[PDB]
């Protein structure tokens, strides 16, 4: 199956791949086996005219300085995680970064965090239309691997050994052939 694999990687999961206007999909970022991982930065693209980015708890729409919702990793108090977001929501662009900060302490623990969610962002369907959400490079992340930078408990960019898996698509996947056959059009004239 999809995600029935053994590699190292970052991806984004959806809570559901179909949604009606006004409802919200939970977009979760998660990594798989990233050795001695300790922090992330990512950059994401969506159709702003088709999706509105909101908090998944509060349903309040993001400001282009909004914090992502935390996943399982990078939320241990011991190691001093610190987070921040910076976006151009006008342009359907999001940049998020969270990282432990007491790395020596982290290293002492001799138990690294390598698999599991990282951040959670919510998208309110404006329009019932095929869109995609993708990690994509930015000028502000020259060293980025497809929108994505990752670190380890030394403070060193992990620049080899994993790849980036785009989340897929949202809504319309017609492809079918059922039975809706009448002519009930409205609409106006005179």
């Amino acid at each position: 199956n999809l995600d029935m694999i053994k590699a190292s990687y970052i991806t984004m999961g959806y809570d559901k791949n179909a949604a009606e206007v006004g409802e919200i999909i939970k977009a979760t970022v998660k990594i798989n086996k990233i050795t001695n991982f300790s922090g992330y930065q990512v950059n994401i693209k969506y159709d702003p005219t088709v999706l509105q980015a909101v908090n998944p708890k509060t349903g309040v729409a993001y400001t282009n300085s909004s914090l992502p919702t935390s996943g399982e990793l990078l939320v241990s108090e011991d190691y001093g995680p610190i987070v921040q977001g910076v976006h151009k929501i006008s342009e359907g662009i999001l940049n998020l970064s969270r990282s432990y900060t007491a790395l020596e302490v982290y290293r002492a623990s001799e138990s690294p965090e390598e698999t599991g969610t990282l951040a959670v962002v919510g998208f309110k369907v404006l329009q019932k239309k095929a869109t995609t959400v993708v990690f994509e490079d930015s000028e502000t992340m020259p060293n980025g691997i497809t929108g994505t930078t990752l670190f380890n408990w030394y403070g060193n960019r992990i620049q080899s050994g994993y790849f980036v898996i785009q989340p897929g698509e949202i809504n319309s996947a017609p492809i079918a052939t059922a039975t809706p056959t009448t002519k009930p059009t409205a609409f106006a004239s005179t």
